[PDB]
C-alpha cells in the first residue's frame, strides 16, 4: 500500500541528486516531471493507482501537520543566527511589509483578471499561497560564488519569516472559509491573532532556555543530549499544537533559532549530528512531496485544461514578477533611510532570485484534497503547479547569466594573484614530492605518468613628482592593510580570537580598503566595544541599589516551602485538610518571623512585606479568597540575585567581544610595523605610518584601560578565562606533540584529551563572572615574588602603600631611582624620551633603577585616583643580599627584564617569521641565563643553543678581538664570548638552548 | 494515550544515565525500580493505568517485529569486524555450542525441578529465553581497563551469534507452541530450518554487496548516501520478513557486518553520523522496554508470589551460572587444540562476565502478552525479571572487585613510568606557560590562584661477570623493542603505514618482548605476508588459462539483448507476440552468427556452445519449453572477467597489507641502529645486535623482492596506489601551511582541500589493479633523465639491452667502470667491502665509476633471469660534453648521489631528532648546490643557510688553516671554505638554504 512509493520516491531523488549536480537546473523538476509521468502510468494502469492510491490522497491533516513543521525548522536550524540577528530589523520589515502587500494585490489581481465566482477569502488565499518561497537553490549559488554575504543572508532570512507568516495567514484564512460555522466577530478575532503573536514565541522562547540550562549541565555525554533536544523540539511542537491551532510553527521556529545561538553549551559532534539528521529528514520530506504533487496534478488535470487558463497563468508569473520587484522598490528608500539600505543590483537580484518551493505545494495540496468534489481545488492545483515549475526553470536557469551580466560574477585581482601563488607554490611542491619519491627504493617500480596523470590541481579562478608620491602613499597603503589582514587571519588561526572579532576586523579593514587614503579608524572600534552603556547597566545599577541557625539551607527551606505552598492555593485559585495545612504553614512562617525578629529585623521593605502578608494571613469571601495569595510576591527577594546574574553574564558577553577587538587590532599593530620595517622606502612615508599607527594604539590602550577600569568585576572574569583558556590550548598541544612523538599511547592520550576537553567545558559556564581581587593577593602574585613565603612576608612586611588623585605626577625623568613602583589600582601614563605608552594594573615601573642602579628614563602620571606599592630601593638590596638560593631573586629580575628587552629585538630581526608574540614569547622563555663567575667570565658557543642574546656590559670577542656593545644579537660569527672584571656594568647574556 | 508515557521513560532514562555514570551499577536497575513503582501507582490511582493501558500492554507483534531487529543490528554495527573475523570460528562454534547446551540443560533442569506440568516445549522455549546475553556493562569496564583486546572481543562478539540463535529458535518453537495448526513433519520442519540457515545471512550479502557497489559511485555528496544506507537496511528486513518469519534478523545482522567491514567507500562524516543514529535509536528502544517490563512485571505479580518460587529462582540463577562455566570448562581444551586456546583466568572471568539484557525482557513480554490469562505467562515474566535484576546487581557490581582479585587490573611498569613522564612534562609546560602569561600587559590584572587552580591534570592512574653480561644484554634487548614500537607508532602517526599492519607489528613486538632472549623473528612476518599463495592464485591462474565492425558496444548489446531476453522465457517458466519477437530475437542473433562467422570464427568453446543453442533454438513439449532455456549459459564468456577482477582486488587486498608490513618493518630497523648507536656501550653487544638487525633487513629485503617479482601486475598497483597517496598527502600539508600561514582565505583552502578529497575517494575505488609496465617507459622514467627529450631519445638510440641467467656475475669488485647499469627486470644481490645488500627494478648501478671515474667497490650476482640497460661510460661522457644546460645532468648526477650519500650521514650524527627518512629527505631535497668555478673556488657561510655537507674534494679552511677530508659534514665552527684548481678531485658542495 505505501512501502512501493516511499522506496521509489527516495530511489529518484537519489538518482536526480545524484545526476544534476553538475547541471545548472535544480534537481527537483526533473523530480516532479517523474511525478507526472507516474501519474499518467497510474491513470492508465489500475494496479499502478492501486499501490499510489493510499499515498497521492494523503489525508490532509496529517500533510499540513507534519510536513510543513519539519520543512520550517530545518529552514530556521540551517544558518547562523549571528547574521541574521544582527540585521533582523532589515529582513522582518521586508519579509512582514511584502508579503502582506503581495497578498493583497495577488488577491485583487485575482478578482480583476480571472473572471471567477471567487469570494474575498478566497483570493486572499491565493495570495498567501503563491507568497511563500525557497530561495535554498539561489543562496547555495550566491554562498559558492561569494559576492556578498549580507545578501545571501537577507535573501535566506526573508524565508523563514515569509513562510511562517504566510502559514499563519493561510491557517486563519483556511478556518474562515472552509469551517463556516467559527464564528468571525472582530473581538475574538483579534484576541486569537494577538494570541498567535505573542503566545507562540513567548513559549518557544522559555522551552529553549530551559532546555539550554538543562544542557549545559551535563558533561562528558552524547546520547542524552541528542534525546532531550529532539523531545524538546517535538513536546514545544505538541504543545503548542495543543494550545493554538497554527502557533506551533512559530514556537518551533523560534525554539531551532535559540536553540542554534547558544552554540556554545552544546559540543560540536552532538550539534554537527543534529544537523546532518534534520536535514536528512527534510530532504525526504521535500522527495516525497514532490512525487505527491507529480501524481495529484497529473491525475487531476484533464478537468481544467483550457488555454485562457494556461493565459492567466502565464500573466500571473509576470504580475507576481512585477508585484515582488514594485514593493522591493517601494521599500528601498525607507530601508535606505536606516543607514544599512542596499544597492539598486542588489536589490533587483534579489527580487529575479527567489521562488517558488515545497511549501507552496504543501500548502495546495491541502487545499486540494479540503475542496473535495469541486473544480476550485483543481484551479488552486494546476496554478500552483505551473508557477512552481515555471519559476523553477526560468529563475534557476537565467540566475547564473543575472550574475554574470552584473558585475556580481567578477573576481578580485588580489584574490586571482592568490589563486596564482597558491598553485604555484602547490605544483612545485608536488613537483618537487615526486622527484623524491622517483629516489627511493621501494617504489621505483610504479610507473609515474600515470601516477602523476592522477595527481594534478589546476586554477579555480581562471581558465620625485607629488603624483608619484601619492601613488607611493596608496600602494603603502593597500599593503598596510593587507598585511595588517594577514596578521588577523594568522592569529585567529593561532587562536587567540573569537569569530566575531575576526569578522569585524576583517570587515573594517576591507571596508578601510574600499574608501579612498582611509586608515583604520579607531572610533568606529571605539562604537564597538561601547555597548557597555545601555538601558540594561542603568537596570544593573538600581537593582544594586534597592539590594542591600543562620544557615543558608534555612532560607533555601524557606524557599521550597513557599514553592510548595504554591501549589494548593493555586488549584483553589480535601478543604478541611487544606484548611488544616495552611494553618500548619502559617505556624511554621510564624515561628520563621519570629526568629527573624530574634535576627534585630534589620530588613527594610521586605520585613515591611511579610509583616502585611502576615496580617493578611491572620485575617466578600470569594473576594478574600481570590486575594489572600500575595504571599506569592515573596519570591521576587530570591529571584534578584538571579536577575543581576543574568545582567552580569550579558554585559560580560558584551566585554568580551569588545576586549577581543582591542586585543587583535593592537597585536596586529604591533607586528605590522615590523612587517612594514622590511618593505618602506621613503623616509616621510614610514616615518607618517608610524606616526599614525602608534596614535591608533595609544587610543586603542587608553580606552580599553578606562573601560577595564569601570568596573573591574567583570575585567578580572573575563581575563582569567581568556589565561585559563590559553593554558589548556598549549597543554593540548603539548599533549598532541607527545602523541606525535609516540612517547604517548593512544589510549592514555586519548584519556588526557578527555580530562582536558572537560575542563574546558567546566570553564564554559563554571563562573559567576564576578570576582572581587584584594591588593594583597596581587602584591604576592608577581612572577619573581612566588615560590617564596619567607620573601613574601619580607615584602609585605616592608612594603607601602601609596594613594594619588588624577593630574599627579609619581616620578619624574632623571631623577634618582627611590625604589621599585608596583601599580595596584588605576591607570596611569608614562612619557619619557618621544615614545608615550599607557600602564594598568599589574605592572611595576623602573627595574633599571633597581638592578643597574642608573638614573629614571621615563615621567610618570596619573590619570585617575591611583593605589601603589612602593618598595624602596635600600629594602631591595638587602633583600637580594639576604637571599642567596640557586633560584635567586636577582637572578629572576635580570631574566624578566632580559624577556621584555629581548623580545622587541627578535621581532624587529624578524629572525622568527611567521611566528606570533605568544610563540618567541614561549621560546624565549624556554631559555636560561648563566653565571659567567663561575666560568672564568669566558663562554664558548656551542651547537646545543639557539638563540643568543646580550643584555648588559660589553662583549669582549677573543678571536679579532671585537669590541660590541649593549645590547644586541650576536649571530654564528662569533664563537667565543670573553669578559673581564668589570664591576661598574656587571655582563649579563642569554642563551636558548634547543632541546 | 501514548505521549506521556514515552516522554516520561526518555526523562528517567537520561536522568539515570546522567547520574548512575560515577556510581558501579548500571542505570539499568534503576530504570526497573521507577518502572515498577510507576506500575504500582497505576495499580492504585486509575488516572496512571488509564495512561499505561496502552503502552504497557502493547500487541506483542510489533515488540517482536521492531525492538529485537532495532537492538540486535545496533549490536552489529558497535563492533569493528576485523577483530572479529580473524578470530571468527573460535567466538562461533563457543557461542552456537555453548547456546544449545544451555537451552537443553535449563529445560531437563526445569522439568527436573520447577514440579510444573510444563512439556519439554515450554522448558526449552524458557532454556532459550534464558540464554540471551548483553556484555556491554562488561566490555565497556574491560575496555577501560584495557587487560586484554582479544578477550573483550571475544565477550562481545558472543552477544551477536547468542542472540541470533536465542532468537531464531525461540520463534521456531513458538510458533510450535502457541500455533499448534503449523506441521511437525520432519522433511518440512527440516527445510525450513535450513532455509533459515542459509537463504538468510546469503541474501543479506547480497544486497550488501550491492549497495556497497552503488555507494563507492557517489561522490562529494553527504545526503544521498544517508538516505540509501537506511533504505538498504530497512528493505532487507522487509524482504527478510516477507519470505520467511524469522530469517530477517539474521539478514539484517550480516548486512551491518558487511557494510562495516567495507568502512573505507563511505565518508568518516557519514559513518559517524549513522553509528550515532542507530545507537540513539538503540539507546531509546532500551529504555523504552526497561520501563514497559516493570510495569507490566508489577501489574502481574500477586499473582505468583510463593516462598519457594523464589526458591527456585535463586537456584535457578546459581545453575545457570553453573551451566555456563561447565561449557566453558568443557570446551577450554578443545579451544586450546586450535592452537588459539585462552587462559583459565580468561574463562573465569568471561563465565562470571556476560549478563542478561533487553532481548530476554523482549522474548519474556512477548510470551506474556501471547499468553492471556494463564499463570505460564505470570512464571514466565517473573523468572526473567527476578534473574535479570539478580544479574544486573550482583554482576554488574562484582565484576570490578573480581578483575582486582585476578592479576589482570594490574598495570605494567612501564606504563606508570611513561604516565609519570608525561604527566611531568605536561605540568613543566604548563607552569612555564603561567610564568609567561604573568608577564603579558593585558592579562597581569587576572587572579591566578583561582586560574591556576583550575588547569590541573593529575595522573590518573596512581593515587666483567656474565651474569652482569647477560643482565646488560637483556636490558639492551628491552630498549631496542621499545624502541621499536616507538618508531612504529611514530610512522603510523606520520602516516605511512595502515592500521593493521601496525597492530600486527606491535603485537609481534610485544610477543617478542614477553618471551624471554626473543628478538623480531621474521617467519611470522614471512607466514604474515606469505597468503598470496592459496586458492584463489589456483582459481586465477585456471581462469586465466581458460580465457584467451568489432566495436565493444557491439557485444555489450549483444550482452542486453540476452539480458532482455531472459525476462520472456522466465515468465513462460501474449502467447503469438511472444514467439514472434522470440522469433525476432532468433533472426538478430542468426544474422550476429553470420558476423561472426565472417570473423574467421576462432571462438573455441564458445562457438561450439553457441552452435548448440542455435540447434536447439531451431528445434515432450512441456520438458522442450522448459530446457530450450540454455542460452542463458552464454553470458559466463562476460562474467569470467568480473571474477578475475575481483580475484585480482582480493589479492591486492592482501599484497598492500603484507607489503605495508615490511616496509614498516625495514623503516624501524634503518632507524633503530642508529638510535642504538647512542644507547649501547659493550663492543660486542653492539656487534651481535647490529649482525642479527642486519640479518633481519637481508631477509626481508630478499622475501620482499622476490614477492614483487612473483607478479607484477599487482604491485605495480600498489605501489602506484601509496606514491599517489603520498603526493596528496604532502599537498594536503602544503595547502594547511598556506592557510595556517594566512596567505590563502577560508573559501579557497576549503576548496582545494575538497579537490584533494575527490582525488583520495577517486583513488579509492578508481584502478583495476592490473596495469602492465613496458621497459621503454622505465628508461625515459629515471629521475635525471626527464626534463630533455632529446637527451632521452640520445640515450634510446645509445643504450644496449642485456639479458642474464640466474647465478651469473655482472660485473665485479676493483674492475674498471665500463659504464652505468640501469636495472629493468628481475633482481639482483650486490655483495661487496661486510655490507650485503639486494637491489630490484627501477635503479642504478655504479655512479662513482660514471663521475669520478674510480673502480667499482661492489660485486654484482644475478639471482634470476634480469632484462638491465647498459650505458658505455665513453657515451656518458660525450652526453655530458654535448649538454651543458643550466640544469645540467651532470649536475643532476651529483645532486642525487648527493642526497644518497648525504642521508645516512645526517642519520648517523642524528641532527634532526624526531623525523622519519621521509621529511630528511624532503629537507634535503629542498637544497641545491652551487657551482664554485663562479665564486673564485671559495664559499663564504651565511646565516640564510641551514646545513652544508661537502662530498668530494678536499675542504680547506681560510681560518686557522684546517684541511679535511670528504665526505663529513662541517659544524658552524668553519666561517669560509677555500679551494684550489684541484682537478684529480673536483670539490663538491651542498647547502640547503632555509626559505
Ligand atoms: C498527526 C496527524 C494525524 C492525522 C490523522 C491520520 O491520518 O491518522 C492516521 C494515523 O496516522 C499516523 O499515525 C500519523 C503519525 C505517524 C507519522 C509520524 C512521523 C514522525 C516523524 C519523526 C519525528 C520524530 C520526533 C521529532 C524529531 C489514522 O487516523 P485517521 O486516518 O484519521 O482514522
Amino acid at each position: 500500500k505505501v512501502i512501493v512509493f516511499i522506496s521509489g520516491s527516495c530511489l529518484f531523488g537519489a538518482i536526480s541528486r545524484s545526476l544534476f549536480k553538475k547541471l545548472p537546473i535544480p534537481y527537483t523538476v526533473v523530480l516532479l516531471i517523474l511525478g507526472a509521468i507516474l501519474g499518467v502510468v497510474a491513470s492508465n494502469v489500475p494496479l499502478v493507482e492501486e499501490h499510489t492510491r493510499d499515498v497521492a490522497h494523503m489525508d490532509p491533516h496529517v500533510l499540513l501537520q507534519i510536513f510543513l513543521p519539519v520543512l520550517i525548522f530545518e529552514s530556521a536550524f540551517a544558518m547562523d543566527v549571528h547574521t541574521f540577528m544582527r540585521s533582523f530589523s532589515q529582513v522582518c520589515i521586508l519579509a512582514l511589509f511584502g508579503l502582506v502587500v503581495a497578498s493583497v494585490l495577488t488577491a485583487v489581481l485575482a478578482m480583476n483578471l480571472f473572471n471567477y465566482n471567487w469570494n474575498f477569502s478566497e483570493a486572499m488565499m491565493f495570495g498567501a499561497i503563491m507568497s511563500a518561497t525557497d530561495p535554498v537553490a539561489v543562496v547555495a549559488l550566491l554562498k559558492d560564488l561569494g559576492a556578498s554575504k549580507q545578501l545571501g543572508t537577507i535573501i535566506e532570512g526573508e524565508s523563514l519569516l515569509n513562510d511562517g507568516c504566510a502559514i499563519v495567514i493561510f491557517n486563519v484564512f483556511m478556518k474562515m472559509v472552509f469551517f463556516p460555522q467559527l464564528t468571525s466577530t472582530v473581538g475574538q478575532n483579534v484576541l486569537y491573532f494577538l494570541q498567535v503573536a505573542v503566545a507562540g514565541p513567548l513559549w518557544g522562547y522559555a522551552v529553549a532556555k530551559v532546555t539550554v540550562f538543562f544542557l549545559s549541565h551535563i558533561f562528558n555525554d552524547a546520547l542524552v543530549e541528542i534525546t532531550i533536544t529532539l523531545a524538546a523540539t517535538y513536546l514545544t511542537y505538541y504543545i503548542g499544537d495543543i494550545w493554538l491551532e497554527v502557533s506551533g510553527v512559530l514556537a518551533v521556529v523560534v525554539l531551532g533559532l535559540i536553540v542554534n545561538a547558544e552554540k556554545t553549551s552544546i559540543s560540536p559532534e552532538v550539534e554537527v549530528f543534529l544537523h546532518r539528521f534534520w536535514e536528512m529528514l527534510a530532504y525526504l520530506a521535500n522527495t516525497l512531496i514532490f512525487m505527491m504533487v507529480g501524481v495529484v496534478v497529473t491525475q487531476k488535470a484533464l478537468v481544467a485544461v483550457d488555454k485562457m487558463d494556461w493565459f492567466y497563468l502565464i500573466i500571473l508569473y509576470l504580475a507576481i514578477t512585477i508585484i515582488r520587484g514594485m514593493v522591493i522598490s517601494l521599500f528601498s528608500p525607507i530601508l535606505s533611510r536606516i543607514g544599512y539600505g542596499l544597492t539598486w543590483r542588489n536589490a533587483v537580484i534579489m527580487t529575479w532570485g527567489g521562488l517558488r518551493g515545497a511549501v507552496g505545494l504543501a500548502l495546495a495540496l491541502v487545499v486540494e484534497n479540503l475542496a473535495g468534489n469541486d473544480v476550485i481545488g483543481s484551479k488552486f492545483l494546476f496554478h500552483t503547479a505551473g508557477i512552481v515549475v515555471l519559476t523553477l526553470v526560468i529563475n534557476a536557469t537565467t540566475i547564473q547569466t543575472l550574475l554574470r551580466i552584473l558585475g556580481m560574477s567578477d573576481i578580485s585581482i588580489p584574490k586571482r594573484l592568490a589563486m596564482a601563488g597558491a598553485v604555484r607554490r602547490i605544483h612545485e611542491g608536488q613537483n618537487r614530492t615526486l622527484n623524491m619519491l622517483k629516489s627511493d627504493r621501494f617504489l621505483a617500480d610504479a610507473d609515474w605518468d600515470i601516477a602523476t596523470a592522477a595527481c594534478e590541481i589546476s586554477d579555480p579562478y581562471s581558465a620625485p613628482s607629488p603624483r608619484e608620491f601619492a601613488d607611493m602613499m596608496e600602494e603603502a597603503r593597500l599593503r598596510m592593510l593587507k598585511a595588517e589582514k594577514i596578521s588577523y587571519w594568522k592569529q585567529f588561526e593561532h587562536g587567540m580570537l573569537a569569530r566575531e572579532a575576526l569578522r569585524l576586523l576583517v570587515q573594517h579593514a576591507e571596508v578601510a580598503a574600499d574608501e579612498k587614503d582611509q586608515f583604520i579608524l579607531v572610533d568606529d572600534l571605539k562604537k564597538s566595544w561601547q555597548i557597555k552603556g545601555i538601558y540594561p547597566w542603568l537596570k544593573r545599577k538600581l537593582e544594586d541599589l534597592i539590594s542591600e541557625c543562620h544557615h543558608m539551607a534555612f532560607e533555601v527551606t524557606i524557599n521550597i516551602a513557599i514553592v510548595l505552598n504554591i501549589v494548593p492555593i493555586i488549584m483553589e485559585f480535601a478543604l478541611r485538610i487544606s484548611n488544616y495545612v495552611f494553618f500548619v504553614i502559617y505556624a511554621i512562617e510564624a515561628i520563621v518571623k519570629i526568629l527573624g525578629l530574634g535576627r534585630h529585623y534589620i530588613v527594610s521593605h521586605w520585613n515591611k512585606f511579610d509583616a502585611f502578608i502576615l496580617v493578611v494571613a491572620l485575617v466578600v469571601v470569594k473576594l478574600f479568597r481570590l486575594l489572600r495569595g500575595l504571599r506569592m510576591l515573596r519570591l521576587t527577594k530570591a529571584l534578584i540575585p538571579k536577575l543581576i546574574l543574568v545582567v552580569n553574564g550579558k554585559i560580560n558577553n558584551q566585554l568580551s567581544l569588545g576586549y577581543d577587538v582591542g586585543k587583535g587590532y593592537i597585536i596586529g599593530e604591533e607586528e605590522v610595523g615590523k612587517i612594514i620595517d622590511r618593505m618602506v622606502d621613503n623616509k616621510k612615508i614610514l616615518r607618517e605610518l608610524k606616526h599614525i599607527s602608534e596614535t591608533g594604539r595609544l587610543q586603542v590602550v587608553k580606552e580599553l584601560g578606562l573601560l577595564q577600569r569601570e568596573h573591574p568585576g567583570i575585567a578580572v572574569s573575563v581575563k582569567t578565562r581568556q589565561a585559563i583558556r590559553t593554558i589548556l590550548n598549549h597543554s593540548r598541544e603539548t599533549i598532541h606533540e607527545l602523541q606525535g612523538a609516540g612517547l604517548l599511547d593512544e589510549m592514555e592520550a586519548h584519556k588526557l584529551e578527555l580530562t582536558v576537553e572537560i575542563k574546558m567545558k567546566r570553564l564554559m559556564n563554571a563562573p559567576s563572572s564576578i570576582p572581587p581581587p584584594p591588593p594583597e593577593n596581587l602584591l604576592k602574585n608577581v612572577s619573581w615574588l612566588a615560590g617564596d613565603m619567607k620573601l613574601i612576608d619580607f615584602i609585605k612586611a616592608r612594603a607601602s602603600l601609596l594613594h594619588f588623585d588624577y593630574g599627579e605626577v609619581i616620578v619624574r625623568e632623571g631623577d634618582e631611582s627611590d625604589g621599585l613602583f608596583l601599580i595596584v589600582s588605576g591607570l596611569v601614563k608614562l612619557y619619557g624620551k618621544v615614545f608615550e605608552d599607557y600602564l594598568t594594573v599589574g605592572n611595576v615601573i623602573g627595574e633599571m633603577g633597581v638592578l643597574t642602579k642608573k638614573p629614571r628614563n621615563a615621567t610618570v602620571t596619573c590619570e585617575t585616583t591611583v593605589q601603589v606599592y612602593f618598595i624602596t630601593a635600600e629594602d631591595m638590596n638587602i633583600a637580594i643580599d639576604t637571599f642567596t638560593l640557586y633560584p635567586s631573586l636577582e637572578y629572576r629580575l635580570w631574566r624578566v627584564v632580559a624577556i621584555r628587552i629581548a623580545t622587541p629585538l627578535i621581532m624587529e630581526q624578524m629572525a622568527f617569521q611567521g611566528w606570533t608574540q605568544e610563540k618567541v614569547k614561549l621560546h624565549l622563555e624556554r631559555g636560561y641565563l648563566v653565571d659567567l663567575a663561575e666560568s672564568h667570565f669566558q663562554f664558548n658557543i656551542d651547537a646545543t643553543l639557539e638563540d643568543v642574546i646580550l643584555i648588559n656590559g660589553t662583549a669582549y670577542n677573543a678571536h679579532t678581538r671585537e669590541e660590541i656593545r649593549s645590547p644586541c644579537l650576536i649571530s654564528r660569527t662569533v664563537h667565543k664570548l670573553t669578559f673581564q672584571y668589570t664591576a661598574t656594568e656587571e655582563p649579563r647574556l642569554f642563551v636558548v638552548r634547543n632541546a
